[PDB]
DNA sequence: GGCCGCTCTAGAACAGGATGTATATATCTGACACGTGCCTGGAGACTAGGGAGTAATCCCCTTGGCGGTTAAAACGCGGGGGACAGC
């Protein structure tokens, strides 16, 4: 991931797009979601790696602030596994 | 076209980290006792001279007695002032 996203976006990564590759939606979740989610998604865990799920809440250039809880359905578990499955499309 | 397997989500359990508190253990602190080494004082030895002790005699002082006189002490009595208790 790293590797991609420095090797086309460096120059600044919030120009990055996961582009021709469609990922699957998220499961019913509290919250809508999309391409767009996913990419700012995958830029928050470029900047603050993976697991560091408070900040990349927290950032607002991801528009995430609000999307994402603390019973509502999304949490880091599902965040784990929803960047497990954009990781392995994109390295696929 | 149908059913089962696989994947994802949800719940439950367990462990670890974080924080505060209590308890046990270690360390310090101090004084005494023993050992060691060195130096000084005491102990031992010997001599000479002075002081103390001993003896005798004499003189002065102290103790005891007598007598008289005078002053002091003791006994007595009354009144006043001070001391004591109270408030």
């Amino acid at each position: 991931l790293k590797n991609l996203i420095n090797s086309n976006y460096k120059d600044d990564p919030l120009k990055f797009s996961l582009g021709n590759n469609t990922p699957k939606p998220v499961q019913n979740w509290s919250s809508n979601w999309t391409k767009e989610e996913d990419e700012k998604l995958l830029i928050g865990v470029f900047k603050y790696g993976y697991g560091s799920w408070t900040q990349i809440r927290d950032d607002p250039f991801l528009g995430i602030t609000d999307k994402i809880f603390l019973k509502k359905v999304p949490g880091a578990i599902h965040l784990g596994r929803r960047v497990d499955y954009l990781l392995s499309f994109l390295r696929g």
